[PDB]
DNA sequence: CCTGTGACAAATTGCCCTCAG
DNA sequence: CTGAGGGCAATTTGTCACAGG
């Protein structure tokens, strides 16, 4: 698919969006880069081929992603509002979107610091978690295609706005862990491991291993 | 403290059914 | 045929109360 390539900063970047949401963000960088006002758009028909759902189907969350967009807002490591106008339908099957256009900055490398991947690798993944997870291994991915990087449960927590609940290491793992690294060993072409970190009594970093699978 | 696990309810998800250009 | 709406049941994800070390 279309290749992407975000800076880090948004890769890093504290926030909390949807499957749907998340996927419309990766075609609103891509359309962006070849191509700022931040007024983008989208098609139904394309949204729903790329993705492969039905174009009906595809209505229903590109719709409802456009409306939870509203009063949700991007800190970089400084918070931006998504948009600063709400979305809207110029012809049937075609959405207007306004991106901030103070954030097309980080939507956009600006330096050597940056990520990269293609649609094929997480357009198959479901939960909004694991497709940070795997944007964020992706940042230390090497031109062999693999990796291995440490990450502290409290940056996790924090940049991919965790649910509280998931301060209690225990439900961390079996709602947060274990389910990204399947989804991930199974929707991509990434098989990974992990190892966890401790302080004594206490788990601090989760030291994640990837390879390509080809 | 810190683990793993069973229940439970709110969310999601891929389908299904209509209907107006 | 598209795509804008209205629903739905089966999984999932987010909480929490317990036993044990
Ligand atoms: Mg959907």
């Amino acid at each position: 698919s279309p290749r992407i390539v975000q800076s880090n900063d948004l890769t890093e970047a504290a926030y909390s969006l949807s499957r749907d949401q998340k996927r419309m963000l990766y075609l609103f960088v891509d359309q962006i880069r070849k191509s700022h006002d931040g007024i983008c758009e989208i098609h139904v028909a394309k949204y729903a081929e790329i993705f492969g759902l039905t174009s009906a189907e595809a209505s229903k969350d590109i719709r409802q992603a456009l409306k939870s967009f509203a009063g949700k807002e991007v800190v970089f490591y400084e918070s931006f509002p998504w948009f600063i106008k709400p979305a809207h339908s110029p012809s049937r099957g075609l959405y207007s979107v306004h991106i901030n256009p103070y954030l097309i900055p980080f939507f956009i490398g600006l330096q050597n610091r940056f990520t990269q991947f293609r649609l094929s690798e997480t357009k198959e993944i479901t939960n909004p978690y694991a497709m940070r997870l795997y944007e964020s291994l992706c940042q230390y991915r090497k031109p062999d295609g693999s990796g291995i990087v440490s990450l502290k449960i409290d940056w996790i927590i924090e940049r991919y706005q965790l649910p509280q609940s998931y301060q209690r290491m225990p439900d961390f793992r079996r709602r947060f862990l274990q389910v990204c690294v399947n989804e991930i060993n199974s929707r991509t072409p990434m098989r990974l491991s992990y190892i966890e970190k401790k302080k004594g009594r206490q788990t601090t970093h989760i030291v994640f291993s990837f390879r390509d699978i080809t």
